[PDB]
């Protein structure tokens, strides 16, 4: 009763907060690209991941390049299947335009508008929707000011005209990191969280650093994807590093996602090659980094 609990979610002093005002922290999982592992993304392993790990909130990672939606919209269907799912489990859900080798979120800003229209049509009068309008702004020519901002400025006002303030995660500069700029320069919308990402292979001290700055001008910060691995998703599991970041989390209830639910052989993933697709699994079947994971949430 997650969302029956907790409803709706805003922002209140750069915190996020359930609808008594009370602060509200949520963990959970990632699918991976959803054109590649949407096979792992269905009511029942969504289920499991409720039951068995204690997630709360599913993020739907739809990739818009890499042959995903501008290639082939159909995976557009797979999120409005894991919207469905999490509705009917209560728990909360990212709907994630999974920007990356596009590295510019304005190069398909008119499908981004499409898109996020569709979306708050049909589910804007549900409180468990957040939007996460643009994964991973990169370049050293994608900057908050000039590029992002803008494209948030247009495509916020797309979804406000359907739901008004279901909460808005919107990416920063140099892979979601670079959340100093975004900080001193925010957008109006009262209900936006800015995107921050890590992953434990790089020594995290000043990134954790960066993130207070930002937490201390009032900028609210979801860390919508993050991974145990070096920053590729893969080279190695760093579990003493990912708890630095966990309990850095928890001392500033920053609500997080990992990156990610799939057998993929590479150390980010959390699952095993033979792991079910709808749930279950044993021990044998979560990889490292899915044991740690779990592990994390389970102890929230
Ligand atoms: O340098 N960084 O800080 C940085 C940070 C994040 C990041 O990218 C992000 O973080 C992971 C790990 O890099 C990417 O996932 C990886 O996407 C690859 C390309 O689709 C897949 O082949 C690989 O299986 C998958 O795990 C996510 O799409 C992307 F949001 C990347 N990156 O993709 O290069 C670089």
């Amino acid at each position: 009763s997650v969302v029956e609990e907790h409803g709706q979610l805003s922002i209140s002093n750069g915190e996020l907060v359930n609808e008594r005002g009370e602060q509200v922290q949520l963990k959970g999982m990632s699918s991976h690209g959803l054109q590649w592992y949407g096979q792992f993304v269905n009511y029942e392993s969504m289920k499991w991941l409720r039951d068995d790990w204690g997630i709360n909130v599913f993020r739907a990672a739809m990739y818009t390049s890499s042959g995903g939606y501008i290639d082939d919209p159909s995976v557009k269907e797979k999120v409005k299947e894991a919207v469905e799912a999490a509705i009917d489990l209560d728990i909360y859900v990212i709907i994630d335009w999974h920007i990356l080798s596009d590295n510019d979120p304005n190069i398909y800003k008119e499908e981004a508008k499409d898109f996020f229209d569709e979306m708050s049509e049909l589910y804007g009068d549900y409180p468990n929707v957040i939007y996460e309008i643009a994964n991973e702004p990169n370049g050293s020519d994608v900057t908050w000011g000039n590029q992002i901002k803008p494209y948030a400025e247009e495509v916020i006002p797309i979804i406000r005209n359907n739901d008004p303030n279901n909460i808005i995660i919107v990416g920063t500069g140099t892979w979601s990191q670079d959340v100093h700029h975004a900080a001193d320069n925010q957008l109006a919308d009262p209900n936006v969280m800015y995107a921050f990402h890590f992953y434990a292979g790089t020594h995290g001290q000043n990134l954790r650093d960066q993130v207070d700055y930002a937490l201390d001008q009032g900028a609210a910060i979801f860390v919508s994807e993050w991974g145990t691995s070096a920053a590729t998703g893969d080279g190695g599991v760093f579990l003493d590093e990912a708890q630095v970041w966990i309990d850095f989390m928890d001392e500033r209830n920053l609500s997080w996602a990992n990156w990610s639910l799939t057998h993929k052989d590479e150390s980010s993933a959390a699952l095993m090659p033979g792991a079910n697709p709808t749930g279950g699994w044993t021990e044998a079947e979560l990889s490292p980094s899915g044991t740690f994971v779990r592990e994390k949430i389970r102890e929230s």
